[PDB]
């Protein structure tokens, strides 16, 4: 056929080999300079692991020089080897390259995630300032999940290494240190750095089977995908990004749910009412979705992401309209939307373009969505890059996941023609496809926002996705 179709087959070949016999595509997450260096100053303080203390400062030398990442996990790193702004600034005093914020310490009262890291910066101000009295037995409640051994509480890295750097403060808690510094010497990977989480096996897994249900014919490995994931949900039916995680999401849940619905509607029945249970449960007054919990704002790619899943079952056709009405009111004066836990423009307008789309509409509403659509789209032609992809922002380099989320949306526009810009960025993706079929992209994954975290698995899964969609 077209050499698209030729990509689109070699990837998806690609994706169902590396799925596994359990179901799961395997995701694990790169190491990242900030827990690196988090884990470093923990192990250097405590005198513990020689031999891991020294990786780490290889690999934060190494990463410095060659792949330097922002300038905050740069600081950090300088530190070490020589809200958000309340949260950075702290772990930059604590590591002794700025002043503690002169805040009062309710400033740090507040994600389970971050709440345990706000409890723990708050334990480390008041110590830094030579308060250690203002800290409550409630604050060091708070970190008692990060004395636990195995792997860390939530798969979060950055949430541990804080609350130990807080804890080895606390005379009653240091018995049960030393177990799990061994614990956390354990996990650095070859290149000796520490990742930002163990993995995202679920969100990936949930993504890549929904792109291969999207294909003309499915592979057998969709049902095993499907049943990896559902009997992974969490008690309030939705859905974490690993194994392990308690604390569910919107975005995984949609995806999860999404794949389920194609996929296994009948065999995984219940889990897909639990999911569209969990969902409308944290859905806001105002018709969006928050991202964890109710009553925190709403937020305009998980509120499209949310109107797209529920929108299969009929019955929720009030749901869904009102979270697309949400949609369209919160368009900004350049047909954009607002970023967040992707770092570029286009995933907000792909989960945007998709609620305006899909959700059939008619009358005034439906000109009132196909006017936003196509200033969306209008958005993603004049930020085309001259290779035919889009990266991060308007004037980055092309990449392959920022490129895809375009192309997701682009499909829902007019039909690609010759020299088009869906044709274009078919061609870039084309041209960006490596001998092995895969993909490699700076990654757009962000924790705690804007930090960036690099998963690879997730380029492939989003490209192929791509491809089904404008195929
Ligand atoms: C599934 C995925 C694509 C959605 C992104 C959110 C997801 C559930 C994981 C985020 C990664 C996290 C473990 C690192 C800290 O992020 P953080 O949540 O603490 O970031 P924040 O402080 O800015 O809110
Ligand atoms: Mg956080
Ligand atoms: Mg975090």
């Amino acid at each position: 056929a077209t050499a698209v179709v030729r990509c689109r087959t070699r990837l998806a070949r690609r994706v169902v080999a590396a799925v596994g016999p359990d179901g799961l595509l395997p995701a694990p997450c790169e190491s990242r300079v900030l827990e690196s260096a988090l884990a470093l100053a923990l192990l250097t303080e405590e005198r513990a692991e020689a031999d891991a203390t020294a990786r780490l400062t290889a690999y934060l030398r190494t990463t410095l020089r060659t792949a330097p990442p922002d300038p905050f996990q740069c600081a950090v790193a300088r530190a070490v080897l020589g809200r958000k702004r309340l949260m950075f600034r702290t772990v930059l005093a604590a590591l002794g390259a700025t002043g503690f914020p002169a805040v009062p310490w309710e400033a740090y009262d507040t994600q389970s995630w971050l709440h345990m890291e706000m409890k723990a910066l708050k334990v480390l101000a008041a110590h830094g300032t030579g308060h250690p009295d203002v800290v409550r037995d409630e604050d060091w409640r708070a970190l008692l999940p990060a004395l636990e051994p195995g792997p860390a509480w939530e798969c979060n890295n950055l949430a541990q290494l804080l609350a130990l750097l807080a804890l080895r403060h606390s005379p009653r808690h240091r018995p049960a240190l030393g177990d799990v510094l061994k614990h956390v010497a354990g996990r650095l990977r070859p290149d000796g750095g520490m990742p930002a989480i163990d993995g995202m096996t679920v969100f990936t897994t949930a993504a890549a089977g929904l792109a291969l249900s999207l294909l003309p014919a499915p592979p057998a490995c969709v049902t095993p995908m499907a049943d990896a994931l559902a009997l992974r949900r969490n008690p309030d039916g939705g859905y974490g990004f690993h194994s392990g995680v308690a604390q569910s999401d919107v975005e995984d849940t949609c995806y999860v749910l999404e794949f389920l619905r194609r996929a296994a509607p009948d065999r995984h029945r219940t889990a897909v009412a639990e999911a569209e249970g969990y969902l409308l449960a944290l859905r806001n007054p105002d018709g969006g979705f928050p991202t964890f919990a109710r009553g925190t704002s709403s937020e305009i790619a998980m509120t499209a992401a949310a109107a797209s899943a529920l929108a299969h079952d009929p019955d929720r056709r009030e749901e869904v309209d009102e979270a697309v009405r949400y949609v369209v009111r919160h368009q900004r004066p350049d047909g954009t939307f607002e970023r967040s836990w992707s770092r570029n423009a286009t995933n907000a307008v792909f989960r945007a373009v998709l609620a305006l789309t899909g959700v059939a509409a008619h009358g005034e509403e439906r000109r009132s969505r196909a006017r936003a659509a196509e200033r969306a789209l209008a958005h993603l032609a004049a930020t085309q890059n001259g290779d035919g992809g889009w990266g991060h922002a308007e004037a980055e380099p092309s990449d392959p996941i920022s490129t895809a989320y375009a192309v997701i949306a682009l499909a829902r526009g007019p039909r690609a023609r010759p020299g088009g810009p869906l044709d274009r960025a078919l061609a870039y993706l084309v041209e960006r496809q490596h001998p092995d079929g895969g993909y490699r992209s700076r990654p757009d994954q962000a924790g705690p926002r804007p930090l960036l975290y690099d998963v690879p698995a997730l380029a492939d899964v989003f490209v192929l996705l791509a491809l089904a969609h404008a195929t």
